[PDB]
DNA sequence: TTGCAGTGGGGTGATCT
DNA sequence: CATGAGATCACCCCACTGCAA
DNA sequence: TTGCAGTGGGGTGATCT
DNA sequence: CATGAGATCACCCCACTGCAA
């Protein structure tokens, strides 16, 4: 490659760089305003990131309750004589 | 208020903006890998995408048990 | 044994290569210290330079000298 | 190169090192004991060692000598 | 009402891998 | 990061030399 | 009088640069 | 070490848009 080749190859390559990060930023903002909705890049990852932890929350709020559904339900089965 | 200097102006005002997103992407790092790491943005972005979804099913997955688990509860 | 004798030799050989080695790491000490990393030849040649240097400045120390003694002795 | 290529080449390469190293204790060699005399590697590393610290300490006291030498000298006149 | 901050596209150079 | 290659080193093997039993 | 350690040459793979 | 080259990042400059004064 000369200069110009180098040149004209990186703006490719740059291009290529540009949508690994702006192709995610989409894919985010399809997540947390759907894929109809316009929101700019760092509002897009500020909603990404408490969404993220909404979900994990709500993880460990859903699995609590199975734990409590789930053992209320084995203790139905007991009949014991009490 | 040279073109300059106005390109200049700009220039401080662009890194703002940068910052508005890269700032981001690093409270999203500390979420998918943690502090200690390093992970280049697209791939912070790619796992963040990637633990959302995650999350969205493995929440779905537990809901539509919790349903049936409390339904069985009333079966019963 | 021709392997067994190669082994056995083997040894000798690396007590060898340490006799020259020890050494070499010795003169590197003394041309360019401890801490340094510094290659064989590197420390040869700076030896050989170290001597080579100090070899002319006690010759032109020991001929100041004279000329100061003579100096002295002719006065 | 090629395997077979490389060790060619790593083998004339290698000649260059082995002479790199060499053709200084020959050069150490002369220093310690001269050029007709002949001595073994180590025993020439082992002379080059000594002799550069006798060299060390006789600068050091050739540079004494040279001052002492040169407070004469100047005591020599400086009588008042 | 419109001129700047904000926002985003694309290019470059430095540096990394 | 990759390839490419010379450099550097330890160690291999071989040859031989000379001294200590 | 001679095998065995010592010495040195060159090759080679592993690694560094 | 030396290319070589893509990837990564920050910053540049430019264009445009929307809102605060
Ligand atoms: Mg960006
Ligand atoms: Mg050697």
């Amino acid at each position: 490659q000369s200069r110009g080749e180098k040149r004209t190859a990186h703006n490719a390559i740059e291009k290529r760089y540009r949508s690994s990060i702006n192709d995610k930023i989409i894919e985010l903002k399809d997540l947390v305003v759907g894929t109809e909705a316009k929101l700019n890049k760092s509002a897009v990852l500020r909603k990404a990131i408490d969404y993220i932890r909404f979900l994990q929350h709500s993880n460990q709020k859903l699995k609590q309750e199975n734990l409590s559904l789930r053992t209320a339900v084995h203790k139905s089965k007991s009949l014991k004589d009490l």
